């Protein structure tokens, strides 16, 4: 059940345009064989240039859009697209290129897929619409073959130089010529009615079609990850570390007992009522109040209308007190709430653009997150930076400079000379706050907060 199988059937339907004639009695071995490639009845490690649904899912990191439109087959220029916005033209003799041979072409397509994916993936996975020139195109930027490693590293071959006989993983490609042993699926074998746009603008009003092959590959991935991560969702499928994945989750933990714990001394509510993770634990584990849990998962489609989250007739009244949504991503958050939301808009290795002005977060697990909404906080502010500890000054056991700060809300503070054990917490805690800030997560709270309210809790 791992790898597909070459003997597995391919609906050749989609490809009757562009190759008028072609077998409706078609297998993967027989279409790679017409693409011009040769599998020598190998074991060795690349079974099917195409892979399974679930391959695909596991190595979403690895997911480009690829797309060939006619200009005009060897007679006429090809225009190539990929989801990366890059359109490139190829001569048989938005970024839009004029037209050039393939042998430079598929220097650029080496040199774009390494700079995409050396930080996100092992490997590149081709999603297709395909309608024929995308296949045939393959044979004049792609060479397969066995499993090889880098000449500079441990890391798998994805690439090939004709020039030094080499093989380069994305981190070491530069100057290859070759696409070495990549992946591809065609998005059409999996049984849509009508053609791309369709598909595509029945979810997604932020990918627009202006007729040209970068659009086309963009939609393609787009429709491919509304269907394996929106419609369909799987939180038992692991992903490897790639950044800061465990530093900004340690962060997130740590902000979040900061703003929660600092929110029930200021303003004192006899009741917390904590809506999303259905595996939560408190966060102030020691703190007074009635901790109160509502089960909900993230949110991957639509934010979930607060009307349904609450009405439909608990505590019921959550109006009492405080509402801590902790990435339980609503249409509009209550005043009395405090708030972690994800930006899907931020650039980073974790985070994938996804469908309809939503992002893929891929952080041990995959969470297709909507669009970053700014009126869902009318009701809130922004939270301030701060550090609270009412643990005691004493050092224990990180060279010094006397720290000097409005916002680090101690005993010695207070007593206008910060102790060197409060000084270390504090900037720790600054680090992973910003840590988790430029990762993309953003904080809100009721609008009556105020840092001024915890020098009191030392008298
Ligand atoms: C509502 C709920 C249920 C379960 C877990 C969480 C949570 O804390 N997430 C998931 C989504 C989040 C994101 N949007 O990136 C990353 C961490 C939230
Ligand atoms: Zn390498
Ligand atoms: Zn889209
Ligand atoms: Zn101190």
């Amino acid at each position: 059940p791992t790898h597909l199988s070459v003997d597995t059937k391919f609906k050749t339907e989609g490809l009757c345009v562009d190759i008028p004639g072609i077998p409706k009695d078609m297998t993967y071995r027989r279409l790679i064989s017409m693409m011009g490639f040769k599998m020598n009845y190998q074991v060795n490690g690349y079974p099917n240039m195409f892979i399974t649904r679930e391959e695909a899912i596991r190595h979403v990191r690895a997911w480009i859009g690829f797309d060939v439109e006619g200009c005009h087959g060897t007679n006429l220029p090809l225009q190539l697209g990929f989801s990366t916005g890059v359109n490139l033209v190829a001569v048989p003799t938005p970024l839009m290129y004029k037209g050039l041979p393939w042998n430079v072409v598929r220097i650029k397509i080496v040199q774009m897929l390494s700079d995409t994916l050396k930080n996100l993936s092992d490997r590149v996975v081709f999603v297709l619409w395909a309608h024929g020139f995308e296949l045939t195109s393959m044979k004049y930027f792609v060479k397969i073959g066995p499993e090889r490693t880098c000449c500079l590293c441990d890391r798998r071959a994805t690439c090939f130089s004709t020039a030094s006989d080499t093989y380069a993983c994305w981190h070491h490609s530069i100057g290859f010529d070759y696409v070495y042993n990549p992946f591809m699926i065609d998005v059409q074998q999996w049984g849509f009615t009508g053609n791309l746009q369709s598909n595509h603008d029945l979810y997604c009003q932020v990918h627009g079609n202006a007729h040209v092959a970068s659009c086309d590959a963009i939609m393609t991935r787009c429709l491919a990850v509304h269907e394996c991560f929106v419609k369909r969702v799987d939180w038992t499928i692991e992903y490897p570390i790639i950044g800061d994945e465990l530093k900004i989750n340690a962060a997130c933990r740590k902000v979040q007992h900061m703003v929660v714990k600092a929110a029930l001394l200021a303003d004192k509510f006899p009741v917390l009522h904590d809506i999303g993770n259905p595996k939560a634990i408190k966060c102030v584990p020691q703190a007074d109040v009635e901790w109160k849990f509502y089960d909900a998962q993230p949110c991957s489609d639509k934010a979930y209308k607060i009307e349904e989250l609450f009405y439909s007739y608990h505590s019921d009244k959550f109006t009492d007190g405080v509402c801590l949504f902790w990435n339980c991503n609503v249409d509009r958050y209550p005043a009395n709430s405090i708030v972690c939301r994800f930006d899907t808009r931020v650039l980073s290795n974790l985070n994938l653009p996804g469908c309809d002005g939503g992002s893929l977060y891929v952080n041990k697990h995959a969470f297709h997150t909507p669009a970053f909404d700014k009126s869902a906080f009318v009701n809130l502010k922004q939270l301030p930076f701060f550090y609270y500890s009412d643990s005691p000054c004493e050092s224990h056991g990180i060279d010094y400079v006397p720290l000097k700060s409005a916002t680090c809300i101690t005993r010695c503070n207070l007593g206008g000379a910060v102790c060197r054990h409060h000084a270390n917490e504090y900037r720790l805690y600054l680090d992973a706050y910003n840590m988790m800030i430029s990762a993309g997560f953003s904080l809100w709270v009721y609008k009556q907060f105020d840092t001024y309210n915890l020098w009191n809790t030392f008298t």
